[PDB]
C-alpha cells in the first residue's frame, strides 16, 4: 500500500534517473518528503496491476499513448494545472495528456522521427520526397545509396503516408486519398529499387552507421550509436510531399500521478515547481538526455542542437500518438494496410480494404498468462526445498505473494489482496514435490481465451523439473507453452 508522506517514482531505465533523483534529494531538503525515484524492469505492466489495488508508485513517467489504457482504468488522477502552468508547456503538448476532455498527465519529453543525414555523402539533403528517385541514381553512380530506413513498421512510413491531405483530390473528384497518394509513392520508390522491401531496423541502421547510405529515418533513441560511429552525420526536417510537410507520430513522455496514490497534492508540487523547471529538466538532461522538451524556456536553449531543434520541428508538424483504448483495433487494421502495401502482397487499393488483431491480443494475453504464473515457481521452489507443502498465509505454509492479474479468475491463496475483475494463478503443492500453478482465463480476458474454460498449467515433477501447458487454440500458444 503507498505511503502517505512520501513521493515514490517510477520511471524507466534508458532515462535519468540519478538526474531525477538529485532533483528530488532537493525537494526532500525543502520539505521532510523523502523521495525515491526507482526503474523497475517492465514497469509499463507492473503499474496497473500494482495501482488496481491501491500500490505502486505515486508518479510514473512513461509514453502518453500507455496512458489512454490507465485512464480507461480510472488509474490516473486528473491534473489541474492553472493556467499559468499550462502556458509554460508548448500546447500541442497537453493534447496527447487528454482522455475524454480531462488532463490526466503532465508532459515532459517530445519525440518525433526526422531525417538523418551524411554531412559527407550529402551536404544539401532533399527539401522533398519527389527527388529523392533521382538523387539515389546519382549517389548510385558514386558509390552509396540515398535512403535506407525500417519499412517494417508502419512508424517509420507514416510521416509520408500521412503527409498529403488529400484536398486537391476532392475537387479532382480527409478519407483515404492522400493516403492512397504516399503509399503509391512508397511502393513506386521500392519497385524503382531506390529503396528494398526487406529493409529492416538493423539493415538501415548497420547502413547508415557504416557510411553506406546517405540517409536514414529514425529517432533520438539513435542517435548515440550513430555518435559512436565514424559518421558525419546531421537531423534535419522531414522532407515535404506534394508540397506539403511529412506527418510524422509524436510520443509524449509524460508523468501521470497514480489515482490510489494519498501523496496527490504532494506529487503535484514536485512536479510543477521542481522538476518541470528549466533547472529540474537540465538536472534530468545532464544524466541522460531527453531529447526534445515540452517547456518552452528549456527547450529554447535545446534548440541551438540542430538535431533536437528539428525533432521539435517534425513534432509540430506530425500527430500526437493514438491513446484511446477503443481505436487499437482501428489502428492495428491501418498498420495491417500499410504492410501489405509496401510488402507488395496487395495493391494500394485491395491493402486499405482488405492478420485478425485478436491473434495479436489473444497471444499476448497467453504469453502473459505463462509469465505471470511462472514467476510463481521461484516461489513454490524456495517452499518445497526448505520443506513446505501447504499454501497459504499462516507460519510453515507457502506464501505465493502472487498479483492480481485481471485476465485471470482465482482467488488469493495466501492473504494477498485482490482488486474485484481480477485474479491469480492457483498453486496447489503436495508432499511428493509435485506441484501445479493454473492460470485459468477469465474476467477482462479475450473472448478468444473466455469461451471454453481455458487455461495454462505449470506443472513441477517430483525431479524439480517444470513443464507448461496450454488449452487454448495453438493458434495462440507460443513454443514456452504448448498445446497438449
Ligand atoms: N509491438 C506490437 C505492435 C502491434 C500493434 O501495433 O498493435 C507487435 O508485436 O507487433
Ligand atoms: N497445495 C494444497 C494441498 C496441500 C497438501 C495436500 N496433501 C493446498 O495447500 O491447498
Ligand atoms: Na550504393
Amino acid at each position: 500500500k503507498i505511503e502517505e508522506g512520501k513521493l515514490v517514482i517510477w520511471i524507466n531505465g534508458d532515462k535519468g534517473y540519478n538526474g531525477l533523483a538529485e532533483v528530488g534529494k532537493k525537494f526532500e531538503k525543502d520539505t521532510g518528503i523523502k523521495v525515491t525515484v526507482e526503474h523497475p524492469d517492465k514497469l509499463e505492466e507492473k503499474f496497473p496491476q500494482v495501482a488496481a489495488t491501491g500500490d505502486g508508485p505515486d508518479i510514473i513517467f512513461w509514453a502518453h499513448d500507455r496512458f489512454g489504457g490507465y485512464a480507461q482504468s480510472g488509474l490516473l488522477a486528473e491534473i489541474t494545472p492553472a493556467a499559468a502552468f499550462q502556458a509554460a508547456l508548448y500546447p500541442f503538448t497537453w493534447d496527447a495528456v487528454r482522455y475524454n476532455g480531462k488532463l490526466i498527465a503532465y508532459p515532459i519529453a517530445v519525440e518525433a522521427l526526422s531525417l538523418i543525414y551524411n554531412k559527407d555523402l550529402l551536404p544539401n539533403p532533399p527539401k522533398t520526397w519527389e527527388e529523392i528517385p533521382a538523387l539515389d541514381k546519382e549517389l548510385k553512380a558514386k558509390g552509396k545509396s540515398a535512403l535506407m530506413f525500417n519499412l517494417q513498421e508502419p512508424y517509420f512510413t507514416w510521416p509520408l503516408i500521412a503527409a498529403d491531405g488529400g484536398y486537391a483530390f476532392k475537387y479532382a473528384a480527409v478519407d483515404n486519398a492522400g493516403a492512397k497518394a504516399g503509399l503509391t509513392f512508397l511502393v513506386d520508390l521500392i519497385k524503382n529499387k531506390h529503396m528494398n522491401a526487406d529493409t529492416d531496423y538493423s539493415i538501415a541502421e548497420a547502413a547508415f552507421n557504416k557510411g553506406e547510405t546517405a540517409m536514414t529515418i529514425n529517432g533520438p533513441w539513435a542517435w548515440s550509436n550513430i555518435d559512436t560511429s565514424a559518421v558525419n552525420y546531421g537531423v534535419t526536417v522531414l522532407p515535404t510531399f506534394k508540397g506539403q510537410p511529412s506527418k510524422p507520430f509524436v510520443g509524449v513522455l509524460s508523468a501521470g500521478i497514480n489515482a490510489a496514490s494519498p501523496n496527490k497534492e504532494l506529487a503535484k508540487e514536485f512536479l510543477e515547481n521542481y522538476l518541470l523547471t528549466d533547472e529540474g529538466l537540465e538536472a534530468v538532461n545532464k544524466d541522460k538526455p531527453l531529447g526534445a522538451v515540452a517547456l518552452k524556456s528549456y527547450e529554447e536553449e535545446l534548440a541551438k542542437d540542430p538535431r533536437i531543434a528539428a525533432t521539435m520541428e517534425n513534432a509540430q508538424k506530425g500527430e500526437i500518438m493514438p491513446n484511446i483504448p477503443q481505436m487499437s483495433a482501428f489502428w492495428y487494421a491501418v498498420r495491417t494496410a500499410v504492410i501489405n502495401a509496401a510488402s507488395g502482397r496487395q495493391t494500394v487499393d485491395a491493402a486499405l480494404a482488405a492478420a485478425q488483431y485478436q491473434t495479436y491480443i489473444a497471444k499476448s494475453q497467453v504469453s502473459r498468462a505463462v509469465s505471470e504464473s511462472g514467476s510463481l515457481k521461484t516461489v513454490i521452489e524456495d517452499c518445497l526445498n526448505n520443506g513446505k507443502t501447504t499454501v497459504g498465509e499462516a507460519a510453515g505454509e507457502c506464501a505465493i505473494g502472487a498479483t492480481g492479474s485481471n485476465i485471470l479468475d482465482g482467488a488469493a491463496q495466501s492473504g494477498e489482496t485482490l482488486a474485484a475483475g481480477t485474479g491469480v494463478p492457483q498453486v496447489t503443492l503436495a508432499n511428493t514435490g509435485a506441484a501445479t500453478i493454473v492460470a485459468t482465463f477469465g474476467n477482462s480476458a479475450s473472448t478468444a481465451l473466455k469461451s471454453t474454460p481455458t487455461t495454462v498449467t505449470w506443472t513441477r515433477t517430483t525431479d524439480g523439473t517444470w513443464t507448461c501447458e496450454s488449452t487454448a487454440a495453438e493458434k495462440y500458444n507460443s513454443s514456452a507453452c504448448p498445446a497438449a
